């Protein structure tokens, strides 16, 4: 709905709209200036009148530049007040998108707006808002005579049906050739992220064989488009001259006749360059209108997806399928877990615990059941502030791009005093000492300027920043040494006494004491969830 | 370095005899309005009136021709020259993005798509003009002297403001692509994060971040169109009123004593023609900007353009990892023997992981040699290379596509060679019990996969070929007991077939295997010596 309206918000289309024909008004005066002075060659008036119509022309053409000048920067205006209200909701909705669909998922929408913005303000634009007044040069010169606009209805009737064509036998090679291109682009993004491994194995020439599949049918598309594109958009510019030129053929076989004013054989030919003038440049930039059109309807589909807690958590009856799975991961999940609880999750990999822990937090949505946080039915709570109240280290660890303290806190505002403690109870803070320039280094995109084992650490302290009321750990361990688990072990301790209720995804033993409910999954059901004493009985 | 490749095309010169005669038939829209009033003096009959026309018609439709051949010219040298840069953008950019992960992303492969716009645009014609702009000059003045004065006093005026818009753009341009770039990187790595994004929702946190990006690139594109447009107004008006202040000039020389009589509208014309070319300039210096932006970044981009037995040895080896100051490896040495096994053991931060990526080739040191069987400072092309190694990483990168293509290195889907690299590191019970299981599609990187998963058919990527090197990077971080079980199985395999594998682990049961067993610490290889001697002394 909203994807048309947000530019639909700016009714100074009619206030430009209104204002192109005052424009096209003044673009008679080389016309004007054309027939005026043969009306002043003859009476050979040269001294005076010409120069008052120089001075007219000239000051005239300056109102014609001021009042063509203005057009412009109100498109601007106009671009900005659709970026901004756009730019924010872009870069929201897209990490929210990128859940549902991680398959497609990039910054597209923001190359896309960037195409519309340009197209605002690109010269093709405008060269559209001088057609709906042509009506006007198409009377003009008929006024004068009858038999010149008949080339004018019959060359735009050839001019027209060019353009027409360009379409047509582009239109599904463009849309195909600007797709195929960002399908290229994302396969390599993608691609690139494992960059290592392909220098490693030298699997660069065979990932190269299945990037073909995308880019030889990018270009095969690129190829017809141009070629097909710059043949007509130069039947069109050159149209323009000799139909121009045919203007005098009849210009000249009907002015030899005094039918027409001797001044007005050359007249009625520039009329005719501006009659197909808009159509001629939009032909030569019709790319932008592709492109830009193109880049609309992508930017267009993407914006369609637009108390305190005390500690427990409920599930029932709870079926989840993940984004883009078809099949469920998790099958009838029935549990409650108190405040201040305790909850190791073991199991095989094939389990489904990584998905029992995202459907808690709420990344992924059940098809089935209800997720209750504190008796109350989850997805009611604001997902900015219940952010605050909740900490998550995921088995990916996902650490951003920026400084250590700016991480931990969730790239909130820096509070020296919260960052500490945060650091000293994750114990990440012994590791953060050592980093050149500690708490103030500079962290690379996704961490890939830390040691694993570090950024678990420092992954840590940004979950137990703000002392969270549910801590949820994935595989907290995988990538610690001796002195990461020890830290760990510490955090768990101490988050036990300040009865935090906590769900931590690990097998190992050391921390399975302190568990007081262990769960166990198996092929996407809860297989067994009790007391970790009697848990273990069952164990052996 | 990338005009060489451009330098290698003489066509330029074909398109110089070309673009020439262009020049010369673009003289016919005056000429044939010349030739209007040479109808009219004699009042010569209208059948000639029809001849010049047919005459002038006839020249149009080869006009056409003539200037629709460097279209299809310079179309087709933008395909040969993608095919010639094509693949070496590609193959490059993950070498590239090793030392430049700040600037690692597709980029380089959309600035080759800009300068391919750039060959086929109407804008470069225009460009293609110029130099012989002095043909129009030439019968605009030898016609009438008086006429040549206002093609030079106006030539001087579009050419200043053109130059104007140069240095007042030139600044801005550079900084709207490059951070709009920055903001488009910074997204999508962000973007691989949203789990924790929606988890802890910090996505209005990370929006105050990322607008220290985009509200700089809108700033710099705001400034960037609104100073160039009023520059290209100043040209697009400049031309219509020239034009008109030449007739100004065309009517006082015809009451003079003057054979100025019809050519008066011929000299506003040709005038067009010589203020043509830098009109259309002006009006699109955006695509001319935005490609010197594209011809530069991707210039800069391309400047970085037997059978082994399994012994490794490193020598005074001292590694700085990319875009770091610091040393990570600080003078490594040792020597590991055919069909040795070794453990590399070490605090979290020692620098295992890098002496690893240094064993692999993946990183270069700065001083000290790395060995394979013969003094081979990676002389090996690593194409071929790839085909004797194998590699677990930390991050377990597998690709999207199916099971069968990332533990084959997206090679020939060998049926039976998958099988057995997968029975051999035990994925292959794993594969099975996925839906369709050896076929099955993998998400970028595996995420419809279980990373406990991952790790299994990234160790059958890593077994497949029967390598003669195989470097496991902390394999059991995320595995199943099982899992954990069938590593061991393989590592004993492997042992049998007298593999030189190298193990980053410090789990308990992979230590009494190793028969070798090195200490890091700060970077320094503390120790390298026989198993059973080190792991009694960690006592
Ligand atoms: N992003 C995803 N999309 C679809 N299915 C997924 C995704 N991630 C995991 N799965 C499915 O869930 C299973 C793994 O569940 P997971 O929660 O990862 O268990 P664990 O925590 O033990 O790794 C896999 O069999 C896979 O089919
Ligand atoms: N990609 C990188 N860029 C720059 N420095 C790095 C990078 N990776 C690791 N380091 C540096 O090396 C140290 C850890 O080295 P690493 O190879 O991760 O050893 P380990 O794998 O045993 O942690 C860290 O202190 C960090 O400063
Ligand atoms: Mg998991
Ligand atoms: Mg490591």
């Amino acid at each position: 709905v909203l994807r048309s309206y947000l530019a639909k918000y700016k009714k100074t289309l009619i206030i430009v709209g209104l204002f192109s024909l005052f424009i096209n008004i003044l673009f008679l005066l080389p016309s004007i200036y054309m027939l005026a002075v043969y009306d002043i060659v003859v009476p050979s008036t040269s001294v005076p009148t010409l120069l008052v119509i120089t001075a007219l022309a000239v000051v005239l053409y300056f109102a014609l530049g001021l009042l063509q000048s203005v057009r412009a920067k109100v498109m601007q205006i106009i671009s900005l007040k659709l970026d901004s209200e756009l730019n924010k909701e872009v870069f929201t909705s897209s990490f929210e998108y990128a859940i549902r669909n991680p398959s497609k998922a990039s910054a597209q929408p923001i190359n896309d707006l960037y195409q519309l913005k340009q197209f605002l303000t690109s010269p093709v634009l405008f060269a559209i808002f001088d057609l709906p007044w042509v009506p006007i040069y198409f009377g003009v010169l008929f006024v004068f005579h009858v038999y010149y606009g008949v080339m004018a209805i019959l060359s735009m009737a050839v001019i027209v049906a060019l353009a027409i064509l360009n379409e047509y036998i582009t239109k599904k090679k463009l849309k195909e050739s600007n797709e195929l291109l960002v399908r290229s682009t994302n396969f390599l993004n993608r691609a690139l992220l494992n960059a290592e491994v392909v220098e490693a194995l030298g699997m660069r020439n065979n990932l190269y064989k299945k990037w073909m599949n995308f880019y030889s049918k990018h270009l095969s598309a690129f190829e017809e488009a141009t070629d097909r594109n710059n043949f007509l958009s130069n039947l069109t510019r050159i149209f323009r001259i000799m139909a121009q030129s045919l203007m005098l053929g009849l210009g000249g076989y009907l002015a030899i006749k005094h039918e027409i004013t001797t001044g007005m054989i050359v007249a009625g030919s520039i009329l005719l360059g501006r009659i197909l003038g808009p159509i001629d440049t939009i032909v030569n930039g019709w790319r932008q209108i592709g492109n830009t059109k193109v880049a609309y309807t992508r930017l267009n589909e993407f914006l369609k997806f637009l108390p305190e807690p005390k500690g427990e958590i409920e599930l029932s009856n709870v079926v989840v399928v993940p984004p883009e799975g078809k099949t469920p991961v998790l099958r009838n999940i029935n549990m409650r877990i108190l405040p201040g609880e305790f909850v190791a999750i073991i199991g095989p990999s094939g389990s489904g615990k990584s998905s029992l822990v995202r459907t808690i937090l709420g990344i992924w949505l059940p098809v089935h059941g209800t997720v209750e946080i504190d008796g109350a039915d989850l997805k009611q709570w604001d997902r900015d502030y219940f952010g605050k109240f909740v900490g998550y280290l995921p088995q990916d660890i996902e650490l951003f791009e920026g400084t250590v303290a700016e991480n931990i806190a969730r790239f909130g505002e820096l509070d020296s005093e919260k960052i500490i403690e945060a650091a000293k109870l994750s114990g990440a803070h012994d590791v953060i000492i050592k980093l050149p320039d500690g708490y103030d280094t500079y962290i690379g995109p996704g961490g890939i300027t830390l040691s694993g084992g570090q950024r678990q650490r420092i992954a840590l302290a940004r979950a137990l920043y703000g002392n969270p009321r549910i801590v949820i750990l994935d595989e907290p361990d995988s990538n610690l040494d001796e002195q990461g688990e020890q830290a760990l072990y510490n955090a768990l301790i101490e988050l036990k006494k300040r009865k935090v209720t906590t769900i931590i995804v690990s097998h190992r033993i050391r921390l399975l004491n302190l568990v007081d409910k262990i769960a166990i999954m198996q092929d996407g059901t809860l297989k067994a969830f009790g007391k970790a004493d009697i848990i273990i009985q069952k164990l052996l």
